[PDB]
């Protein structure tokens, strides 16, 4: 480690201190940060994308929250905020309890498939009616992100009984996992409805597709998008499909899924089920690596600052956990309970940002570039060659910025794949192109009315980047754009400019 | 990363973990595992080294525990257990609480801290071992307690006390450590520490001195002077006891290169590097120091308490396992259990978990990349043993050997092989038990203690037989054997055999 | 080697050499190719640079030849021809023979050598230009004649002569060069050489001074002082004429690093490094000096006469072609024809052969290995032009471009691109002819001279059109274009375009 | 180039001077060095292998020469000399002339298929009776190692007429080449006879198989060896087959030929025919590289010191030519006319040796080892792993020698493949194993009565190597051998010993 020890040589000196975070941040929006004032708070602390978990909320609160995010967005024109719909999918939920939270290690616990039943510390409810017919005796049934472990003793007609293996006092519409076993579709009636009549209807940027198990699941979601063009004038939506790997089937079929998807989302808590706890990091590190090579953005969806749901400070363990997620090659990190129903959403996003910024300094960039550069077969398409020259030139002359003028975001995604030390600024006229880039590592975006006068776009971008403390006068920047006529002809070029 | 994805390809198949842990494990010995039956329990779950924290216990319990470890050692002749004395040094401690029970401090509350150690403290007022506490703190100063779990800010400074605003909701017990601003106001090696080194570590022939709060090369040179001067208990030959320098402050990090060079090993804990290094920067220091050690060929211990939840629980968290795995991937030779073994409800389960996670994380190491990295760091020409060490590791990989055997009087070649970080378990065959124990912080070194090492053919036969009974190798598998010949080689020489297990 | 075996896979298929030579060619101008029609002949077969060896000719023939080269230049506007003055320097020459005819010396015979230059010599007695010849030789000393083709051993030393035992059966002509023991007894830059530089090279605005027998940096600094002091013929601006230091003795080899640094290029001949370096060691020196030049980014010329057989024959030998190929593979920017063009029977055929062999040897270069080698030799950060140069060469490879175009007022970026040794022909577009001519020793640089370079879009259009008519590129093929923008970039900048040939 | 410039740094210093040649040397035996005193002369100057070109000589002179080589061999017990039979094969020869040597550019030259005809400067003879029926008009016919070029004007019943393209005065049973066109077998009646009743009969070491065109040609030669066991007690001879690539067919089929053969022989003069002169080096460099990877010894058979047939000194061009042959990766070089019918055989071998020694110092060994090491797939057989450790250890501790005790020469051939800077000494009880190793780069051999006491073999080898100025007291040597019992078991090992 060379870059990591240059980091330690700075820790041992009096001096300024310069770090700008490139890892994108997803914030799960809920009661704790639902209003316009909180969402502006999250944007300032470094929210890249707003996540709506459609496992929670109702028709009314979903619409209200969308309006609040977009009102908060208008109050910060220099920050672009992506909006992600996270599908319910074939999840299984506990039913509601009598009053509040109930369970002691060694006890038996009954689970009924009558959801309309107020549960206690002996009998609880289950949303899955085929629960007895999809379980054997000795089967492990995990509850609440796999915090409560149980073993099935008895299987009835419309119930099961489970031996509790943990002392814990948590409940109320928490998730249930049935490892190795679930006769539910990946994209059900509700999910096809939520995609068409919310994600497509209100022109969202990301569908986080829950429990993806093979390429065909992603092809199905793409078919729904191409078939339902009613809310986009008859042009298929450019909304991005982020496949969530939540089970061993997904891991087995990763190569196919990763290829079909626009991105990948992995959580340690989900893979916990069928894959032994001491093996999960193997799967997570490999899938992230595979994504880095494929040039597909990967999100570490792991809840990594759990202590910050109740505390204003995290633990040292939690910071090391985030740092390793970044060093593993994560494009993007995610806050769940810390933002959605926690006491310190702003502090949680702030901590996540600072740790990410620090972990990014320990990346040996040369090693990483030459690794990815040698993975792509030659010859390549012009944009990918321009992308490489941008990243190479930037390093060679110690530029602080890479600016790309784009109608699609193609060149920005390609530059992001080569993982430069410099912040990427994607200058575009199309807001959905700007929002769509907000899971890509290191991509800030500037939304303009025109991109036709390249000299002016680069001038205005350098000026705005100056006011965002990304660059100073005399510093180098790489500018990248196409020319349509008299280049001669059409072309793509790369300028090494100086910030005035 | 290709080794990581070969790991994932196995997760998705019908087969049956075929993995042997190479990362060494230190177990802190205390009330929870003090007896002979518990210590045998720790050996079976994979204890490499027994740690005596001389911040705790008294003259009687220290000696009693030493006898118990060595009785447990006799009950497992095929496992070698190193014994480490961890010095008190210039630490600062909280006093006793009211007839026990851990107090629940609430964020926002005030906490008084007195210089009268003989005072039974409560959830408003606690004690401090350091009499110059008020004269070494300003108002607004952060004072960290219990491996920096409780953060507090000083409101008032009295004659012989301070008052502190608690910044955390947290539950802390008795005689926990305190950290104060600066870069240690006491001697590194005091009267007690020079006494503990000479009249315990040297007197009872221990294997490791874990030197607390090392701040520069001179601190290690001082400890070496004490060892060389005090030869009374070792017939007049300086003890070969190994000095493991603990980096517990920014001064130590600044002076690491010097410390690392002087020391036989290095010990780092995330919990100690609290203060002066911001929490979000510590991993930078820890990863760099571990890397530097890997290059230098000095064993490095991650002393971080990483399975804290297992002090009260039978199972760890998924976060804690990922934390251990990353410590191993970062390049740790050695991991450490503190509260999990010393005063916890599940010592055996804690060591078991640590072992299994370590074994899994080791499969994700890209070995070729790591070997060629370290091989190209050493300048040529080299000493014969280091050339033999490289050929052992190369040959082992080339023919897919399961074992590297070294017959040694010193442990020199074993330490060298360990530095090149082979996938194969190293077995150091020796007639000197202190050579065997001394190797137990070196990544991947198991040891076989014999009465003689004179007949090389027999030592290798017996080692392959023992390795067979330890499920390290099977019949028909290749092993690399490495030893010297004293006469008629011709002359003296060092050689490397590619043998087959019968 | 994989590029070499891709070459062999093409030798075994139905297709049709698609290859353009990048190695530059120097042609020595003399009686055999002195007229305007011959020089146009040399341009068409691939002459990069015209060499005037001022060891030969007189004031009149030098001026006449210069006019002929420049008239030939006007008759081929799309080809740029550099003009090189090769200094006499401290050389020693044989005198004239009896009304001509080359003498046949037989191994074992004696040969007398007199200090009376005005003496018509025979196959027993020849002349010498150096009056201190007897006073700078011992008995048994080896005296080499005609680029070290005739070896002789001194038997007797007289007042104003020596007698030598011939060691070779060989046929030598008039006014050939002599080499004597030591590490040059004359000035490097004499009265004649300072005169030839100022009142010919500078006076008539030549492009290269080939500085004979350079022995250290100070020799090159002296030549630079003469150029900077004598600005009379260039309006008071120091001439941008390029100094190519010739390493012709062991002193030069010893001091190479210094010489190479001071010089704009380097010239080495196997024939010169005769004596003090054993014949079987010369390739060691030549390969090393060429390598050093490749790293330093200074153009190096293999001045070795490699097609000697083609002075009398229409065809070369297979040995001579392998010799040229290896000169190119060794990393030569530039090759040279001497007798083959200057006084030979087949100048056009000689240049033609040199071109075809060079083109073939260039296909066997593993380019990736060569780029990453030179890229990792330069420390970061770098100047903008060198970063643009790298991106040009990388982009060119990545998208399989056939051309790299650079618009330049200096030739700076062209020289930098040339240093990274791309597979693509470089076209340096410039308004200054002396910038175009100055680039003609740089590997792979063709040049296009325009009246203006103000409209970048038009320069690139016209360059692609001209490159199309020179069979360098076809419609639909990619080209890299590289130039500065002076205003509204924003500001000034340097950029790289990936364009398509129409 | 690092090693090449360390060579130049030594050229510029006062100091000792230490080089030992590893490239093996083949000497073609003929009238100029036919007697016992000359052959001892060649051994001292550095002859590795004696070549009998069976295109020349008769039954009597072949046998006489074999006796002389073996008498010369007995007079130098510390030097092992391999003996190579070079087959006539499907070659074509000019007939004899009237008295002495005759031809002017532009003239016509008649060629008759009546071999029993004394030829002049208008009409010459040809050994190939099907010459008119295997040529078209405008076909190029090369004579005397392709020195005389001609174009065919007319084709008769039993003749052709050719336009001479060169002024040259050379003749008398010289070779003829017909590029692109020859209805002769690779192994004819004479060649099967020469192999069985000379090479096998008198227990020679190498068959240099002329004009090999594919794997099947080598398989045929191996069939002859396995079928004819009469002169070797019924055990197939371990004689080595060196396939000569003399035409484009051979180059096309190289991979197959190289795989089947024990070695490869390439001459620039032979490939000159069908492959344009300016392309030959491409073929030669590639085939040598391919051999280096495959671990098969390759001989540069090119006549490279032609000037030394008449002169006591070579040209600077000729030395550079030899040096490049070595740097290209040649295991072995060859003298033809320089030894066979030249004025200075001893000087020719001496020059070849000195140049080879110098060119070997310019080899960057690390680059070459890691190149070949990464070409072999793992896992490997024990001997190849021992071979690598030998070469690695040798470099790491700067050993001067690698000693291998062998019954087969297997480990010596493997060590030779990894191209160490150190001389390899193959200690063996079997002389034909010693002789068989003499084309392998850097292998000297010591023939003993026993190899059973390993300690004594290594002692005696270090002592002999001391007397051969290969090593001094205190210098390191690598020793490599098998142990049959009590290793424990059987094994192969590598010792780092010190020369006493
Ligand atoms: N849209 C929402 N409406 C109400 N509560 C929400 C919403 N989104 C999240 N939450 C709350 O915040 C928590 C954040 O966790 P998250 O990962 O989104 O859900 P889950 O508990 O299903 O894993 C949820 O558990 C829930 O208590
Ligand atoms: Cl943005
Ligand atoms: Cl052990
Ligand atoms: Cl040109
Ligand atoms: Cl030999
Ligand atoms: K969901
Ligand atoms: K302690
Ligand atoms: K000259
Ligand atoms: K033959
Ligand atoms: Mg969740
Ligand atoms: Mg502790
Ligand atoms: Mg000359
Ligand atoms: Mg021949």
């Amino acid at each position: 480690g060379k870059a990591t020890c240059l980091g330690m040589d700075k820790i041992c000196s009096p001096l300024n201190d310069v770090t700008q975070r490139k890892t994108q941040i997803i914030c799960t929006i809920g009661p704790s940060c639902n209003n316009v004032e909180s969402l502006i708070g999250l944007i300032d602390k470094g929210m890249s994308v707003a996540r709506l978990n459609f496992s929670h909320g109702d028709h009314e609160s979903h619409f209200k929250t969308l309006q609040n995010i977009r009102e908060a967005a208008k109050a910060r024109p220099h920050s672009t905020v992506g909006i992600m719909l996270d599908t319910k999918g074939p999840e299984i939920r506990t039913g509601m309890l009598e009053g509040g939270k109930p369970l002691k290690a060694g006890q038996t616990l009954k689970i009924t498939t009558d959801y309309s039943m107020l549960g206690n510390s002996e009998c609880i409810s289950c949303s899955y009616s085929l629960l007895p017919k999809s379980v054997q005796i000795g089967s492990t049934v995990l509850i609440a992100d796999g915090s409560l472990s149980t073993q099935v003793l008895e299987i009835g007609d419309d119930f099961i009984v489970c031996k509790v293996l943990n002392s814990v006092t948590i409940g109320e519409r928490k998730n249930m996992n049935l490892p190795g076993c679930v006769h539910l579709p990946i994209i059900g009636d509700k999910d096809r409805h939520d995609i068409v009549d919310f994600a497509l209807k209100y022109n969202l940027d990301f569908i986080a597709l829950s429990f993806v198990q093979n390429g065909a699941d992603v092809q199905l979601c793409r078919q729904i998008i191409s078939e339902n063009t009613q809310y986009s004038n008859g042009i298929p939506s450019s909304i991005k499909i982020i496949s969530k790997i939540e089970n061993l089937e997904g891991v087995i079929n990763f190569d196919s899924i990763c290829s079909e998807s626009d991105g990948i989302m992995v959580a340690r808590g989900d893979l916990g089920m069928e894959i032994p706890p001491e093996k999960i990091f193997v799967a997570q590190k490999c899938m992230i690596s595979k994504c880095n090579v494929a040039g597909k953005p990967v999100v570490t969806a792991t809840q990594m600052l759990e202590s910050m749901i109740k505390s204003n400070r995290p633990t040292r363990a939690e910071m090391t956990d985030v740092a390793n997620a970044v060093l593993d090659g994560s494009d993007c990190v995610m806050l769940s309970g810390e933002t959605a129903n926690g006491a310190f959403p702003f502090d949680a996003v702030n901590v996540m940002s600072r740790v990410c910024a620090q972990a990014e300094t320990c990346i040996d960039y040369p090693v990483l570039y030459h690794a990815i550069h040698s993975s792509v077969p030659k010859p390549v398409a012009v944009p990918e060659a321009i992308a490489c020259s941008a990243v190479e030139s930037a390093h060679d002359v110690n530029a602080k910025l890479i600016i790309t003028i784009t109608e699609t975001g193609n060149t920005a995604r390609l530059i992001s794949k080569y993982r430069p030390s410099q912040t990427i600024i994607a200058c575009t006229a199309k807001p959905e192109v700007a929002r769509g880039l907000k899971i890509a590592r290191g991509v800030k975006t500037y939304v303009l009315n025109s991109i036709h006068h390249s000299e002016v776009v680069i001038s205005n971008a350098l000026a705005l980047a100056k006011e965002e403390s990304l660059i100073e006068s005399g510093d180098f920047a790489i500018a990248v754009h196409g020319v349509k006529e008299s280049c001669p002809g059409s072309c793509n070029l790369m300028k090494i400019v100086r910030c005035p």
